[PDB]
């Protein structure tokens, strides 16, 4: 399977270990939840965003990038590690952005990445387990 960037091989490819036959057993229903968490997290960040939390967006993004980074989502991960790191008032050199509407703004176009790299996966995905 030969997903571009949007996944590492090295990674998923453990996931696929965990079947027992060709049918995909293990790994279908545990990516199958991961788009679910995935959406719903989705959702509670556009929330986050309409209320302009920054702490909440921060913690979202770092959750998410965490189980994308167990399955080996790369393009997905990198995504929410950008709105973890704006949800903390920080820039990508690591210097702080005092300006909260900036954040928000950098938020708001790194969960449109997120979602738009999920969906991309997602397909892609749908057609691997098929």
């Amino acid at each position: 399977p030969d997903f571009g960037d949007h996944v590492d091989t090295s990674i998923f490819g453990q996931i696929l270990e965990m079947d027992e036959g060709d049918d995909h057993d293990f790994s279908a229903p545990l990516v199958l939840n991961f788009f679910e968490q995935a959406e719903e997290t989705f959702q509670k960040m556009e929330t986050a965003l309409n209320n302009k939390d920054l702490p909440e967006l921060s913690k979202l993004g770092e959750f998410l990038k965490g189980s994308s980074a167990t399955l080996g989502f790369t393009k997905i991960r990198d995504s929410c590690q950008l709105i973890q790191q704006y949800g903390h008032g920080l820039n990508v050199d690591g210097s702080s952005e005092p300006d909260e509407g900036v954040c928000l703004k950098k938020i708001a176009e790194a969960l449109a990445s997120a979602r738009v790299d999920t969906v991309a996966l997602h397909k892609m995905m749908r057609e691997f387990f098929e």
